[PDB]
């Protein structure tokens, strides 16, 4: 990709400790219900704050997002929708300042499959916080390892690896997606790398 930095540690799945972003992960997991509740509050389509997720192609099913940060820019109207979550995230420039990432609620509905794909850059890691996870039917593969989400828990993967998602439940799957700068990027790089 045009948006890669050579030599950045490359592995499909990361532990929180490996990323060094332990305070961010702890805060996400401490406050998971608070974050979930704000997502649920605006989740009404009648409200209509969740919009289609066109980030990548899906074979079938429905997929929606409510984006709080985009390329390091706070969505003001969105944060009025999720004020406590936004206030919380502001403590963590490693994600709010990630100009190559996003911060968003992501809902995936029953009968959805997202084709194998890669993100645009090896310069971010993608955190998933489980908010509402169906008992069965949802999973995500990254490279050769397939995993499931857990409510209140963070998964972290390098989405520049090929990954793929299935929603084979009967009820919706809500997660919170938090992108961070790859931890081996210098402060100079975090300041100067053009957004994507
Ligand atoms: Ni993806």
């Amino acid at each position: 990709s045009l948006y890669n930095v050579n030599g950045l540690k490359a592995q499909p799945w990361w532990t929180p400790k490996e990323t060094g972003y332990t305070e961010l992960v702890k805060s996400l997991e401490r406050n998971w219900k608070l974050i979930r509740d704000e997502g649920l509050a605006v989740m009404d389509k009648a409200k209509g704050l969740f919009l289609p997720e066109d980030e990548n192609l899906r074979e079938k099913g429905d997929w929606s997002q409510f984006t709080l940060w985009q390329q390091g820019r706070r969505n003001e109207n969105a944060c009025k929708g999720a004020p406590k979550t936004c206030t919380l995230l502001e403590k963590f420039p490693e994600t709010t300042g990630c100009r190559r990432g996003q911060i968003k609620y992501s809902i995936m509905h029953p009968g959805t499959h997202v084709w194998p794909h890669t993100g645009p850059t090896n310069c971010r890691l993608r955190m998933h916080l489980g908010l509402v996870i169906p008992k069965e039917g949802c999973k995500i593969r990254c490279a050769n390892e397939t995993k499931t989400w857990e409510e209140g828990k963070v998964l972290i993967f390098d989405d520049s690896f090929e990954h793929e998602v299935w929603q084979d439940a009967s009820s919706f799957r809500l997660i919170f997606i938090v992108d961070v700068w790859h931890p081996e990027l210098t402060p100079q790089q975090r300041r100067s790398l053009p957004a994507i």
